[PDB]
Order: C-alpha cells, then sequence, then structure tokens
C-alpha cells in the first residue's frame, strides 16, 4: 500500500485514517478529512509541521495541553494524535478532530442569513467563549473560518495555535500597545453577518485604523488616554476628524438589539467593551440565554513551565511527552 499524499504533503496516518480529502491549511500545516475505519465516520486531521520555530513549538504544545483540557459543546477538541513513534523521527504531528460540515466564511460567502439565524450563531460563539475566558484563556484569533458548522447549524470554535493564558478582526489595542481583544473579534463577526462582508477590510496596519476610525469617529481623549505606540499616536493625531457614522446608517435593515451589542462589543477603549457574559445577558440573546446551561471551566487554566524560555528541542521533547498516552502499548 503506502503513506497518503495529498498536495505536495505526505499524511502519514494509515492504516486507521484513509480515503484523505484536503479541506484547509494553515501557516506550517495542513487539514485533510479522512475515514476512520475503527469509528466508521470521517474525521478531520490536523498535520502540524513545527519543530524548525520555537514559536510554532510553543503554539503547538499549548493547543495541544488546552484542548485537551477543555471539553465543551462549541470548542473543537482533539480525539487522538499521531507521530513517529522516537522524538529523532518525529518531523510532524497530526492532531484528530471531529469533522465539521463547513466554516462561517464559506456560508457568508453564499447564504444571507435571517435574524434568527445571526442571533443563534452569535449565541453559541459567546457560550464558547465564555467556557474558554472562565479558564482565563484567549483565543485571539477568532474569525469566520475559525468558526466551524455542521449541518444542523452546531457551531464549534477552532484553531487554538495562538491561544495564550487576523488584521481585519484585530481588535484597536494591538495595534496600539486581555480578554477584550476577543470580544472585538466577535464584534466584526457579528457585522459581517448582518451585511455579508466585513466590516473592517484594511489593507494595512495603517488602513486598518483607518477603516475603525471611520465608522467609530475620531477616538476621544480618553480613547487615547492610555500607553500607546507614540508613532501610533502621532499618526492618529496627525489625522483630520473624522465623524462616527451611527449603525443603523451601515445596517438598514438589522435588529435594532443587534445593533446596540455591536455597539458595545465595538467600543474603542477596551475597558469599555462589553465582557462575555454582560453579551450573553444583552436582550439580543433573550431566547437563547441559559445560564443554566453554559458550563465554565472547573479552574483557570495554567502552564507550569515558562514555555517563551524553552529551547525548540526542550519543546519537543515536552510534544514527545504529550503525545505519549496517545502511542499504542501506552
Ligand atoms: O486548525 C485549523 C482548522 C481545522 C479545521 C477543521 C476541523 C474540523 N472540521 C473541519 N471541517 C472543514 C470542512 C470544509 O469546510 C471547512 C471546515 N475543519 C478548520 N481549521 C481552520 C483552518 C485550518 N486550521 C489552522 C489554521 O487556522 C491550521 C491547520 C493546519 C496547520 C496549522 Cl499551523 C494551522
Amino acid at each position: 500500500a503506502g503513506p497518503e499524499m495529498v498536495r505536495g504533503q505526505v499524511f502519514d496516518v494509515g492504516p486507521r485514517y484513509t480515503n484523505l480529502s484536503y479541506i484547509g491549511e494553515g501557516a506550517y500545516g495542513m487539514v485533510c478529512s479522512a475515514y476512520d475505519n475503527v469509528n466508521k465516520v470521517r474525521v478531520a486531521i490536523k498535520k502540524i509541521s513545527p519543530f524548525e520555530h520555537q514559536t510554532y513549538c510553543q503554539r503547538t504544545l499549548r493547543e495541544i495541553k488546552i484542548l485537551l483540557r477543555f471539553r465543551h459543546e462549541n470548542i473543537i477538541g482533539i480525539n487522538d494524535i499521531i507521530r513517529a513513534p522516537t522524538i529523532e523521527q518525529m518531523k510532524d504531528v497530526y492532531i484528530v478532530q471531529d469533522l465539521m460540515e463547513t466554516d462561517l466564511y464559506k456560508l457568508l460567502k453564499t447564504q444571507h442569513l435571517s435574524n434568527d439565524h445571526i442571533c443563534y450563531f452569535l449565541y453559541q460563539i459567546l457560550r464558547g467563549l465564555k467556557y474558554i475566558h472562565s479558564a482565563n484563556v484567549l483565543h485571539r484569533d477568532l474569525k469566520p473560518s475559525n468558526l466551524l458548522l455542521n449541518t444542523t447549524c452546531d457551531l464549534k470554535i477552532c484553531d487554538f495555535g495562538l491561544a495564550r493564558v487576523t488584521r481585519w478582526y484585530r481588535a484597536p489595542e494591538i495595534m496600539l500597545n486581555t480578554k477584550s481583544i476577543d470580544i472585538w473579534s466577535v464584534g466584526c463577526i457579528l457585522a459581517e453577518m448582518l451585511s455579508n462582508r466585513p466590516i473592517f477590510p484594511g489593507k494595512h496596519y495603517l488602513d486598518q485604523l483607518n477603516h475603525i476610525l471611520g465608522i467609530l469617529g475620531s477616538p476621544s481623549q480618553e480613547d487615547l488616554n492610555c500607553i500607546i505606540n507614540l508613532k501610533a499616536r502621532n499618526y492618529l493625531l496627525s489625522l483630520p476628524h473624522k465623524n462616527k457614522v451611527p449603525w443603523n446608517r451601515l445596517f438598514p435593515n438589522a435588529d435594532s438589539k443587534a445593533l446596540d451589542l455591536l455597539d458595545k462589543m465595538l467600543t474603542f477603549n477596551p475597558h469599555k467593551r462589553i465582557e462575555v457574559e454582560q453579551a450573553l445577558a444583552h436582550p439580543y440573546l433573550e431566547q437563547y440565554y441559559d445560564p443554566s446551561d453554559e458550563p465554565i471551566a472547573e479552574a483557570p487554566f495554567k502552564f507550569d513551565m515558562e514555555l517563551d524560555d524553552l529551547p525548540k528541542e526542550k519543546l519537543k521533547e515536552l510534544i514527545f511527552e504529550e503525545t505519549a498516552r496517545f502511542q499504542p502499548g501506552y
């Protein structure tokens, strides 16, 4: 037989996983769907090739430990991990996850969402985020392609590769210098569900700022009273005045409760931005909000080691150890 190959990438995941097809990619790897001949369903297999770069090694170890600890309906998990039987041979890691049918990015390219569906998707994003944040974890890269959907509108957040204890979805703080950065991203996603287009599609860093200011209007002095990059501050002060554009002009036929929540998520000042529990409790989400049925994590997630300080080789060792429990005869 042999090991299978997909678009230039070896996928050494047989014999349990076969019939592979491309379904996505990342900076240092690729995702395929595959047939699992044990559970008799198709799965997703995420191949990661990180070991040349320390940063990639850090993220890979964070992603694995986070996801193996988390357990939540609106969060992608890990069912299996494949890697070589010896550390000298381990060049790749294969993370096996539940297969989802599509993502919100694709959905928004092809479909108009009803207000009820927007409401329901927003609720599930926030319910999952509430769990994440309750563990004192930040996702940091929420965007429509990281929101997976199955046939029945169940939603799951994926790609925890940037999790810690994308320009269009990037909060102003990030560019002008916390859980509030995920809230900003969710705001951008809500706006995108409302109009089927990204609200702040900047082509570069400066242009991103101009797009935000183009809607929010010139920042107040309180908005600028904070630690801020000098270049950014000087740049913003060099700009002419910008008027605030009212949400109901940008989104003429949107539910007014949806816009009220949007306004609170897309607040320039992170300290004034709505937090996830308040967002779930907002009137827009009344029909789904159910604090009886919104799990939080038992304890805040913490790492025992300073991953930032460790050399690649030590991290690779840790990855080898973390993944050992999935090896046969363990
Ligand atoms: O982590 C995922 C991922 C995994 C999945 C996933 C998981 C389960 N099912 C389905 N179904 C598909 C069916 C067709 O339509 C789209 C959804 N997708 C999606 N993503 C999002 C994009 C790919 N990356 C990340 C980058 O962000 C990544 C991957 C590999 C290496 C590296 Cl370095 C990073």
